């Protein structure tokens, strides 16, 4: 056996700069039963290719994200699809063989959009505990064999039944979700192997990162040391693609106290920024046919974020932004100043 055991800190010092493979797997909404290809190009994305991962690897970047939605893809009794799970699995093996870390998640399963069924909510939870169960038990099960650069992440962005964005309503949400992410742990350290030592990621509420979300996230007990991480994400400041000209004073000073928060509120467990990027207000985000003027500033914020998660021994995820659509394909940077500044500031 070729897998060595590696600390949850050690992992997250090694990812580097990473990417979010999104509107991928998590693309949703087409109904059951359908080819596995009609899912993953369902929001405009073609399908993953080794030389995507290959070309991530040899262009700077050691750390993919792999979003992936499963409630299209299991049936009444909570089994995924064979097909379905296979794909999950091929494509985990272009980041295992590219030498990338890879995290697989539970994403559009939470949050706001139709199907979705993990909630931080004391009666959802109740009704859903055994289904997300038995889906981290298939997961860990498929994926056990893969050595100690793919990790697990339990869920994506869980809101109460309110959908609210910031925290839960009611305080009992914040139960729920601590349940889940135990649920998650357990049901993953459960399977053995590898799964008994492999680095999981638990995300705070709404993957946010208010005073009271972080006060009232716990994290899950784990009897092995040193393999749990803690993820939120950070468009952060909020819509600023549409309200500033310029990465200014007031846009560094916020990702500063940020950052100062995360490693104030987790001091022996690391952190990670899940996603980050330039999307706002209706999801508004920059692309290569953004002014000149607005590109920068999506160097600017990339840069600022690299920069400040190595000082803070973080990692971050870019958004999907930099790599996408038919540039995947070619393979080519969609946003190549972008990805230069930070490849810069991380280097
Ligand atoms: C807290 C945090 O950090 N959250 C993270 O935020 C990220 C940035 O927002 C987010 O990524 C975005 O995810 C959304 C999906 O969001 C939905 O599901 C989760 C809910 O909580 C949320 O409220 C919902 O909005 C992505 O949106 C999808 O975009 C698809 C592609 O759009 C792109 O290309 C087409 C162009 O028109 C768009 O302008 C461009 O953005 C789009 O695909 C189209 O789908 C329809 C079918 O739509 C039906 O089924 C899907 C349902 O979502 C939809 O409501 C329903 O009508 C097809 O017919 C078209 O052919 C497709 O093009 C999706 O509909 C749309 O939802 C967004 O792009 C992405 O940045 C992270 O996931 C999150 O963790
Ligand atoms: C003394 C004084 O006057 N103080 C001022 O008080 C103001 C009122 O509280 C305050 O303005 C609020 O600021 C907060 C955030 O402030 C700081 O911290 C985060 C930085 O990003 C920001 O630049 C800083 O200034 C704002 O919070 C944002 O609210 C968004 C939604 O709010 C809007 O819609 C709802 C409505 O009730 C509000 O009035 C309206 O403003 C919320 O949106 C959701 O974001 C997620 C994605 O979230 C990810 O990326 C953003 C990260 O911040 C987050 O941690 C991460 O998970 C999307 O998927 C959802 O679709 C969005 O709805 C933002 O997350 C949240 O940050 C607040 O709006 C604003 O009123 C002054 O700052 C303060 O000086
Ligand atoms: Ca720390």
């Amino acid at each position: 056996a070729t897998y060595m055991e590696e600390s949850a800190q050690s992992a997250v010092d090694n990812f580097g700069l990473g990417f979010n493979l999104g509107n991928t797997l998590d693309a949703n909404g087409c109904g059951t039963g359908k080819p596995v290809a009609t899912y993953e190009t369902f929001w405009g994305q073609p399908e993953t290719t080794q030389d995507m991962m290959t070309f991530l690897m040899q262009n700077g970047f050691n750390a993919v994200r792999i979003p992936v939605t499963w409630y299209e893809h299991m049936d009444a009794e909570g089994n995924v699809d064979e097909a379905w799970m296979m794909r999950v699995k091929a494509i985990v093996e272009y980041a295992m063989n590219a030498g990338l870390y890879a995290i697989v998640n539970v994403h559009h399963d939470t949050a706001a959009g139709s199907g979705a069924w993990i909630k931080a909510d004391t009666d959802v939870y109740a009704a859903t505990k055994e289904k997300f169960k038995k889906l981290w038990t298939q997961i860990a099960n498929a994926l056990a064999d893969y050595d100690q650069h793919l990790l697990f992440e339990g869920y994506n962005e869980m809101l109460d039944g309110n959908n609210s964005w910031d925290e839960p309503q009611k305080a009992s949400g914040y139960e729920a979700l601590n349940n889940y992410a135990q649920d998650f742990v357990d049901a993953v350290r459960a399977t053995g192997g590898n799964n008994a030592t492999r680095n999981l990621i638990v995300n705070t509420y709404a993957a946010a990162k208010g005073e009271n979300v972080l006060n009232n996230f716990m994290l899950p007990t784990d009897a092995v040391n040193n393999h749990l991480i803690v993820q939120v994400h950070s468009y952060d400041p909020w819509n600023f693609f549409n309200t500033k000209t310029t990465w200014d004073s007031e846009c560094h000073n916020t990702l500063t106290e940020i950052f100062s928060a995360l490693s104030k509120k987790f001091t022996t467990i690391p952190y990670i920024i899940g996603e980050y990027g330039t999307h706002g207000e209706s999801d508004i985000s920059v692309s290569k046919s953004s002014p000149a003027e607005k590109i920068k500033l999506a160097a600017d914020q990339a840069a600022d974020m690299v920069k400040l998660a190595k000082d803070h021994h973080s990692a971050t995820f870019y958004w999907m932004s930099i790599f996408d659509g038919s540039d995947r394909i070619q393979p080519q940077w969609s946003l190549p100043t972008v990805v230069e500044a930070m490849q810069e500031a991380y280097n």
